[PDB]
């Protein structure tokens, strides 16, 4: 009765590159016939425009200032429950392949098994500190260098990652598929996150060679002078160290062009996924989601990267399909917040069992017709940030608050690249009345002040334990994946014949001209 | 110049037994020697009457409600700085061998060492639960079974892991004494923390015969029945599973033996420690530090165990010696909430840098004259609690609040056994203006809807996690020590003499 | 400098299916491109018909009776050096992903890496047992079954074993490019051993597919009734259960096709890593080895899998190929007990170097036009023989000896198939003259009773072990990987930039260092 659930996770994946689906210039069969069959949000955003937040948040359904991870190096508590714990508790064997950067000695968070090592740190080293604003650490802060590098190559720290990812995901699916014949057995949710689209901007050249005429090499925005952009804007370039690269025209389109060719990486790893369900017979049986932790500008306004909550940092894709989903295009805005309570009401588990865990709605209901109206919120207090800023989507605005800047309000039917800030520029009356109502809600969800205070007792904290960490011997919190040896294939506790016969599946088949095995 | 700290913590010493030191009765010829020679706080206290509170309270120089763990089974939070993190960051080799009770896959919290794993559990299942006030958990609730079990035997899973804690810790300290030579050494912190004399209430013969003709296997204060008890020494009993056991006085009596059997047997350790401290050259320049968690009422009032703030229960010794100690008594009120401060301040840490940090204050002012008036606080939010437990101790006095039962306030110099509740009886009206300024030091100090909204909201968590995680295959957060055979004693990467040499310690010494 | 060496390793492949690389109606494109630049030998022949004999002599250069591995759980000891440790010792890396059925704690034998567990058990429980003939044992020894259950399934426990294999070795490679424009770099020798073709004759429907129309799903040579049979060609018959088992056609065709199928299988995994070494700008400076412990009889004259001296069990591919190996088609009887002396050749390694520690003889001078004339020596010991046997061959000849049975002698020119004893039945006063030439040198290579008296020590002693170390809490030996996760990927002690240059391969526009092509 209760289905199996693949999450398919992608790292940086501008969510405007899916209209509807994948964008049609994009070369992703995959994607594009998983979508067809998919309910698609087309709306859907992030709830904090940086990795780590963005997926404790993801995992708890609940905002970084709920979780308290608020940027690349906070601890993530292992008391926090998750969808994993969630679902593991309703009976499901869950797995995680690839990466999710947590930081902290908990590396599982109630995932069962975790198949890989995370690709990124889990301690407290890319704390931000808000007592130096300004600052910028060039050993591991993004800069324009990815831009300046983007090109071809055939291995990258990345590729390795999701080449081992995407190996280890399948495997595990063909070991599940040796309890597809036993009624009785755990159902399954297997997470599978790869990190590219993430920079660097490098590709294998088979992809490379797929956007050889590609037309959308040219961002949509070019880019705002220094001087003219607005302040959260300004520290993201600075912090990019923009005055030290010379980022020409053709350095924006290599980089756009590998980051695509790296969709296409992704998708054809998406197709082995799906043709392993297929062939093992669990395809009918699973849920599969497409889901991203947050997007890259990939050189619009200027910008690259992510730290902001411009649409092509802060969308990102979101489809769900399997059975008991209608295929369809959803365009009320939707959030990463709601995955986990969306998951959990997929598999059976009560309303009251997550409400008090969770801050987002199940879209189910949402994909059986009925109107969703809660507003989207998003937070970032990460690098590029000296203060928190907070953001709101409801219907067609968005709103972004921070106690440094000018507010902005975009309307986002009429103006979708976001170039006039309303709040700066009110047309009208209405206009007025938007932005007092959006200060309302604003101040109704949070104390900034006691944000603020929350971040730099984080970081203060993390800077004197994390100093002492790195005096002497150090301990570290990699996740060692663990596969006892003794215990696999044939070992001499075992009998042959028995062990050939369980790890055989489909299982007593096999006919050359006479049709009965 | 900055000097090694040998920390010795014992678990569920009364601290009632060390008046001046060790009391006389008590054959403890090491800790009595040791006493001599320390700074000794009479009047000392946990932070919170319950293992893995009291520790992570101790180790972080902050109380429960800042350190959020609660109970048993809280998560205590690596981000947390320690003394382990203050004195490692300050440039020290940090070890910890033996109990420290903490919660969660940090095993460490600042210890670049650990060289025992833990002999309590890691995870979250002694999680209390607020929505079921009255129930207890058999399995691993505190029961009289250790009052009417209580006798002889050689071996026991704690005297197993003690003296394993012992042997590593003399090891290290023997590893340690090999760059006592090399001017560029770190100065080295080890915590050695012994799980006796809690409970089981079992001791080797030798040191069970030691206390044939003592004097005092009787408490001073007699059982008090259930209908005279106060609410919360009710619950303690109900969760102790009183009904189903006949605790007689025999029982009493062969419980306090073992009890003091093994304060003996811990004697003969602290002894060991100080002898290879001696012998390596290393004792004139090392700190050393005796200190409990919690205490143990053993049968006074009826009680046994914790989990209450009574001094059989609330007071633990505190005892510091070492260079740049002068020897004394003191009397004001002390709390484990000053080890850290203590501990960073001895180390050359600056105030500045521990201040954020840190709930209490550096006990060095005391110990060279400077009078000491900062109050006492002590927090309880556990099993036998249906809600927290606030205690202030100051002066000559000892306050209690909890939401759902009667204030307490002792005054200790008067009613040192605490009989008479000036609360509910006031000699007059300075205990009435007494009563309510501690009240509204309690109001300024503690937002007890909230504390017990926190803690509430911490156990639900636990409970929808614990369950996830006790599904399907278990992954365990205990710690393992480190392997390192490959790199030890004599592998043949390196010369057979210079090993040698190097682990040899004094260097050049002998005479025929 | 030193070149590369990619030794590709199958397991329980019959040599008569490359006549001159593969056979035509075998679906084998990577490999037919493969073989038509190598130095193909033909008559190439195992040292023993049983996996762990066949791979400790294979490492070694060394006769079975030498390395003291009789059987498929005798100890192999760490002292005896291996191509591993020649190589190594001369400057290379050297690596194994898969398996070589090694027994004893050592799981390495000189292999500086080993990225996966053995598919076989370590430890001794398969030790035959001389003073039991006529016995089996059920839970491990070879049966029919595996022909009667022939048939399709989409995973198994070797293509579990196998698909990794894969992975790692890819990876592996990978990794290894990194290094490839650093002139300090060591050569690198990675031995890739797979399972299959090994039984069970159990295919992925993509594979078995490939075979529909094939017309070699039954063997030349029929089914040779008990009564008719040799006495061990019966030994064997009765190890294998035969008694309980209904072959029928269909079967067979059934075994073959799974079997032609698994070989496809491993088609696709050589034009992978062939595909690796392509791009990775690697393949020019690799020699390629292809090679196999040892056949399978695949039904002819009714017998299946191995432990005999006929051709489908005792031949087996051998091909070389890469910078200075002419290709070509070598006639002359040939060893595995060669690849080491030549591999050691082939690397730059003297001939003095090796000469005390191998049995074999470079191949080399034949690759270069020099006539071989040394015999061909092999030798069994284990499972459905009694007492052990040897062979000789040399130029047409094929001689067979085992204290216990009638000699056999045949004349492969004459009579490929081996269907006339010619010590029965000999044709003249040659035939007979050339079996008194042969029990000569037989005479003069073997004592049988010194023989025979070693491996019923060898049995013995470990009867007693095992029997013991199957008390009490058991130990294993089996080989686990570890990639050590505190040291992959982003990790604090690194910068970020270093680092993704240092893992990206090949290193161009864009690259820290590349100013031109
Ligand atoms: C991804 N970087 C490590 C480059 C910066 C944090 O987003
Ligand atoms: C586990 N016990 C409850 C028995 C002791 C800790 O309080
Ligand atoms: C391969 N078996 C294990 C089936 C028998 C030994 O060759
Ligand atoms: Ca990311
Ligand atoms: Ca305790
Ligand atoms: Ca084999």
């Amino acid at each position: 009765g209760k289905p199996n659930i693949l999450i398919i996770m992608v790292d940086q994946l501008n969510g405007k590159l899916f209209p509807d689906g994948p964008a049609d210039f994009l070369h992703a069969p995959n994607l594009k016939a998983l979508a067809k069959r998919s309910a698609r949000f087309h709306n859907n955003y992030t709830s904090s425009p940086l990795s780590a937040p963005a997926r404790a948040s993801f995992m708890a359904g609940q905002l970084p200032s709920r979780t308290r991870v608020y940027d690349n190096a906070a601890e993530y508590q292992s008391s926090i429950p998750t969808y994993a714990h969630h679902l593991r508790r309703a009976g499901y064997y869950t797995a995680l392949s690839g990466k999710m950067h947590l930081v902290g000695p908990d590396q599982l968070h109630g995932f069962e098994e975790r198949l890989t090592t995370d690709i990124y740190p889990a301690d407290f080293g890319w704390t931000p500190d808000y007592r130096k604003p300004g600052e910028r650490i060039d050993w591991w802060y993004h800069n324009l260098g990815s831009v300046t590098g983007a090109g071809v190559a055939e291995i990258t720290n990345q590729m390795e990652y999701d080449d081992e990812v995407a190996f280890l995901a399948n495997q595990k699916l063909y070991q599940l598929s040796r309890e597809n014949d036993d009624e009785s057995r755990r159902p399954w949710c297997l997470t599978v996150s790869f990190t590219h689209p993430h920079d660097p901007y490098v590709a294998r050249r088979k992809f490379w060679d797929l956007y050889e005429d590609c037309e959308h090499l040219t961002p949509e925005v070019g880019a705002i002078p220094l001087d003219e952009q607005d302040p959260h804007s300004q520290r993201i370039m600075l912090s990019c160290d923009y005055q030290n690269f010379d980022v020409t025209e053709e350095n924006v389109r290599r980089s756009r062009r590998a980051y695509f060719a790296n969709i296409s990486y992704l998708d054809e790893k998406v197709g082995e996924l799906i043709d392993t369900l297929t062939r093992t017979r669990m395809l009918d049986d699973t849920l599969i989601l497409f889901c991203s932790d947050h997007g890259d500008m990939l050189g619009e306004r200027g910008l690259w990267f992510k730290m902001n909550f411009f649409e092509g940092s802060a969308r990102v894709p979101l489809m769900i399909a399997g059975p008991g989903i209608a295929p369809g295009l959803h365009l009320t805005p939707t959030s990463n917040l709601d995955v986990t309570p969306t998951l959990a009401d997929l598999a059976g588990i009560s309303l009251e069992e997550v409400r008090p865990w969770t801050d987002g709605v199940s879209l189910v209901p949402m994909v059986n017709g009925v109107e969703r109206t809660e507003p989207v919120l998003m937070e970032y207090a990460a690098e590029a940030s000296y203060a928190p800023l907070v953001a709101i989507r409801e219907g067609k605005w968005k709103y972004v608050y921070c106690a440094l800047d000018p507010e902005q309000l975009f309307d986002l039917e009429a103006d979708p690249l976001e170039l006039t800030n309303l709040a700066e520029n009110p047309r009208g009356p209405v206009d007025q009345a938007t932005l007092t109502a959006f200060r309302d809600m604003r101040a109704a969800h949070w104390d900034m002040e006691a944000f603020d205070a929350a971040v730099r007792e984080s970081q203060a904290r993390r800077w004197v334990v994390y100093e002492a960490l790195r005096n002497g011997a150090y301990y570290p919190w990699d996740h060692q994946p663990l596969q006892k040896a003794s215990e696999r294939y044939m070992r001499n506790h075992m009998n042959l014949d028995t062990l050939e016969e369980s790890k055989r599946y489909p299982r007593g088949e096999g006919s050359h001209h006479h049709h009965h095995h």
